[PDB]
């Protein structure tokens, strides 16, 4: 939530860069302000966001590496996942429904050393503490980092247990930010403990409300995926310095793997709810001839750190202000497994192991 | 369920066997055990529960042993409030070398099955709908025992869900409907998920510590097998499953569980529990379960002989290898030093960077 002050000392300068968002804030209602409106109000965007209303006004900042040119057939994950039995999308709706995928053998075993070796590198080489977390979170939880009240609709919320005095409301998470970021709720941090950098791999459960038509195939939008998130929490004056560095730390994975991308900053209409700065990574994705999303890394401010009372205290003046938290996408497993088994495939349609990744599968050069 | 021409032809010798596991025979048929295989041993509780063998010799201790909960605050590594905070009573928050430790166990399970045990690794959904949880045996009868989903507004028909309780239940069910030639089987499945349970009617059994929880990570071990082959099967998976302690140099025991203590589904299971120092005792680990043709009826597995047409149900078994979060209490409590560091096993050393010891 913002700044309960800049509502009241200045509506007009919170109500125009509200707007630039594309978010009219009721001036009437805002001296009021009553209920829990405050509560679904977005952040407020940094000064050098770019203004724009869709993703068309989104900027490029730069780009790695060149898309490779086949002198073959290109053929699309799925037909390469399946041809080799790797990927299992109807036993998936026979176990459960759509948007789920089965994936066996040697694809399962690359979908793991992925994960595996994107948490060892930050952990190893990066700085930031391996956690294993809960997938089920409750309603402080998710008020917390946002998701509450304004997007219920997003989540699968689970049914009370039949038992005596079990009251549970627990939704699944859709994204490690959620619990990571709240394992500072509450808490008063030294100064000097910061920055606090956190890693967890967890699988990510997503209702895709109003999503269908797009992404039907594949497992570009899928009910459940697994993701690798970095977590950040910082002093105020540090952030924006944090961004660029969680930022550079998700490229490092798509360079070791050889993977081309751009890095673009969102502007203004396009960005996430609790941003106020976010740059999106976009890979390589042959079958589609385009660059699709594989990171997300945004600055929250001070606004989650706001509605979870999550406060630093320098040493010298016994002085307490909120920290600033980030969170990005290092990054999320199963679009990476689609990069890798599009970019290096062969013409024989075998699929070529990318270098790094060997030692997680056991020496194997190919795949098929 | 059982099958239907038994139950017309012979229900003495049908409503004997229940009886043994104590099931008084008069869509109900969904709610009947399985059939006891005749070398069980007959019983009413775990009391009567029958030890086969043991492997290894507990290691005797000359300083206080710690327990995990202790040993897990003092590297920060296992943090039980900031679970409640994040959801309740009965979740973790694992941290650091900890983590890190609770994460190569699974590897190295998922590689030693894979690699020398011929387990093909499969990821699957941690979701499943009602058709899944009757074809496993989990409905009608334990629709308690799980976490549901409300159904999503717009998959209204289609998304009555529920949270997986163990691998076995997605795996297994990956033959449904099908008819299986007999030279493709066996068919060996692993996967490493996590499991989770409503653990109903369980206030105040293991509160403190890792023992028992809402969520756990385990890797399973499934095989669908001819019917003639399946427990021989039994004894294959269940010495997989003892080859994970060995090589992590963990004292054990082998019991069979009498007819009052099986599981549902099973016609019989071995037991493999591990020693606990802090509890001065041995602590299931693992469960390995022949389940006969049971679930293959309610799925309409079958195989079929390439000489003739005719096909048959398949048997279908399933075990731990191993309950990771418990294992990771043995590792903890087995390998504690009298500064309170812990050795790592010699076999997870590649698994955590060379590291040899936490702490
Ligand atoms: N439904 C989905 N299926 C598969 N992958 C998805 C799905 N939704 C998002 N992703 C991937 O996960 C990444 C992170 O998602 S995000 O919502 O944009 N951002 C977050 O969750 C932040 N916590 C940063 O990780 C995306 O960039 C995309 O690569
Ligand atoms: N609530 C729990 N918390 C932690 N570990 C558990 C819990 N319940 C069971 N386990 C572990 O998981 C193992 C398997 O559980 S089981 O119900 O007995 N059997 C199965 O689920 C079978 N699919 C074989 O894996 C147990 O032996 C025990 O080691
Ligand atoms: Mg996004
Ligand atoms: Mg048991």
């Amino acid at each position: 939530m913002l700044d309960p002050n800049l509502l009241r000392n200045e509506p007009d300068a919170v109500a125009e860069k509200l707007a630039r968002r594309g978010f009219k804030l009721d001036v009437d209602k805002l001296g009021a302000l009553e209920g829990d409106i405050a509560l679904t109000i977005p952040n407020l965007p940094a000064d050098e966001v770019p203004v724009g209303k869709d993703e068309n006004d989104n900027v490029e900042v730069s780009r790695w590496g060149t898309p490779r040119e086949f002198d073959f057939e290109v053929r699309d994950h799925v037909t390469l996942g399946e041809m080799h039995s790797g990927l299992d999308f109807a036993a998936a709706v026979k176990l459960t429904g759509s948007r789920f995928v089965v994936m066996k053998g040697q694809i399962a075993r690359m979908h793991r050393a992925l994960s595996q070796f994107m948490l060892d590198l930050h952990t190893e080489q990066h700085g930031y503490s391996e956690n294993y977390v809960p997938y089920l979170v409750n309603q402080d939880t998710l008020y917390g980092t946002g998701q509450l009240p304004k997007f219920a609709g997003d989540l699968f919320h689970t049914r009370p247990l039949e038992e005596e005095a079990d009251t549970s409301n627990y939704a699944l998470i859709p994204t490690a930010e959620v619990p990571l970021t709240n394992l500072v709720r509450g808490e008063i941090i030294d100064e000097d403990d910061l920055p606090i950098k956190m890693t967890a791999h967890t699988p990510c459960f997503r209702s895709e409300a109003g999503s269908y038509g797009r992404d039907t195939r594949g497992l570009i939008r899928m009910h459940q995926f697994d993701k690798v998130e970095m977590v950040q929490i910082v002093r105020p004056e540090d952030s924006m310095a944090a961004l660029e560095e969680m930022t550079g730390h998700a490229e490092k994975v798509l360079q070791l793997l050889g993977l081309p991308y751009r890095k673009i900053i969102l502007c203004t209409g396009d960005m996430g709810f609790g941003a106020c700065k976010t740059y999106d990574l976009e890979v390589w994705i042959p079958a589609q001839n385009t660059y699709r999303e594989i990171s997300s890394c945004s600055n929250v401010w001070d606004f989650q750190a706001r509605r979870m009372q999550a406060r630093c205290r320098s040493k010298s003046d016994k002085k307490t202000r909120l920290v600033h938290t980030l969170n990005g996408s290092g990054l999320a497993v199963g679009r990476t497994l689609v990069a890798v088994m599009e970019n290096y495939q062969q013409a024989d349609g075998r699929i070529e192991v990318p270098e790094v990744l060997r030692p997680y599968m056991n020496g194997l050069e190919y795949i098929g």
